């Protein structure tokens, strides 16, 4: 069933109140970057290499140790490692094959209203909204002083 493994990276604003989407090779599309990951490598270490190479920035102490989510959409395997704690002082830009490079910061509010779709929307995150939200909700709790 699973012959080709795929993994993506989901980054949230410093206030963990908004989602950062990017434009891929597709035209009117909006989602996190993904692709094949190296085998025989620690999922975490693999993240840094795919994160620092894709986003351009590396997360040393701003990356979760054992926090990730799994979800299969349309029979397609889609894995995403939760990584929050980044700052807004640094600018993150996409760095992939020569094509289109555009950044768009969409508020989770809009994503939560995906139902309000009228034309073309990214249902990809809609399916992962459950885990993404629930899990991300946990990180917000720790934000507390205790």
């Amino acid at each position: 069933k699973k012959s080709i493994p795929v993994r993506g990276a989901a980054i949230f604003n410093e206030n963990l109140s908004k989602i950062l989407l990017v434009q891929g090779t597709e035209s009117d599309s909006w989602s996190f970057p993904r692709g094949k990951i190296s085998k025989d490598e620690n999922d975490i270490d693999c993240c840094i290499r795919e994160v620092k190479e894709e986003i351009g920035f590396d997360l040393t102490d701003y990356i979760d140790d054992n926090q990730f989510i799994e979800r299969n959409i349309q029979g397609k395997n889609y894995k995403i490692f939760l990584i929050s704690g980044v700052s807004e002082v640094f600018n993150f830009k996409p760095q992939v094959r020569n094509e289109i490079d555009k950044i768009e910061w969409f508020d989770f509010k809009k994503i939560s209203k995906t139902m309000y779709k009228s034309n073309i929307k990214y249902y990809l995150i809609n399916s992962m909204m459950r885990p993404l939200s629930m899990w991300l909700r946990h990180q917000r709790q720790i934000k507390n002083e205790d």
